[PDB]
């Protein structure tokens, strides 16, 4: 008993969650977020859902994150889009889970 009727897992809202991260204060240098977000991102495209650069600007400037995070993603974003493919700098960090939890919630839609 939600009381909520039906609603609406919000999947590509929470592949949002993992770009924007639980610290969103980092520009330049980020860690593993630059590849792990690259190999979620990938993930997207994979199912055949090509993320648009301007819907990571968009939610960038209305989530608050740093631009020159933004404008990185935005050029992921880029190539994935256009069908080409980028290098991860590492694969170990794409963790089973991640993965997963955003199939299940498609999964569930």
């Amino acid at each position: 008993v939600n009381f909520k009727d039906k609603s609406m897992p919000t999947a590509i809202e929470k592949a949002l969650d993992f770009i924007g991260g639980m610290n969103t204060s980092a520009s330049v240098p980020h860690s593993m977020d630059e590849s792990t977000a690259k190999g979620i991102l990938k993930y997207l495209h994979d199912l055949g859902v090509p993320v648009s650069p301007e819907v990571v600007v968009a939610r960038g400037e209305q989530e608050g994150w740093n631009p020159e995070f933004t404008k990185k993603v935005a050029g992921w974003a880029e190539k994935v889009a256009s069908g080409n493919r980028i290098l991860i700098k590492n694969p170990e960090y794409f963790s089973t889970y991640m993965q997963e939890q955003l199939k299940e919630l498609v999964l569930e839609h």
